């Protein structure tokens, strides 16, 4: 469903802790990618509608998972079955390849 926000307080709820999958966009206001793809990433996520809780967290004010996790460059999209972590894209993409990834991971 639509992509929400989150930094690293909610993370551990709406991520961590979520039951249904879960698609995290590591970007930034300087991450010139991670804007123009943000679009692309919301609208899947409307179209995975119920399952995919897409979200967007802010990697300059939460750099604390980021480095946990071992990221740096953004767009750094990782993909959550249930509270845990399953999959991860990194850079620009086109829609039909998001989709079609997602997809493979979801249905």
């Amino acid at each position: 469903m639509e992509a929400g926000a989150v930094n690293d307080d909610t993370f551990k709820n709406v991520v961590l802790e979520s039951s249904v999958p879960v698609l995290v966009d590591f970007w930034a206001p300087w991450c010139g990618p991670c804007r123009i793809i943000a679009p692309v990433v919301d609208e899947i996520a409307g179209e995975y509608k119920d399952k995919l809780k897409c979200v967007k967290l802010n990697t300059d004010e939460s750099p604390n998972v980021a480095s946990e996790y071992g990221i740096r460059s953004i767009p750094t999209i990782m993909v959550f079955k249930g509270g845990k972590k399953c999959e991860t894209i990194i850079g620009a993409v086109p829609k039909a390849t998001i989709v079609q990834t997602v997809e493979k991971y979801l249905n």
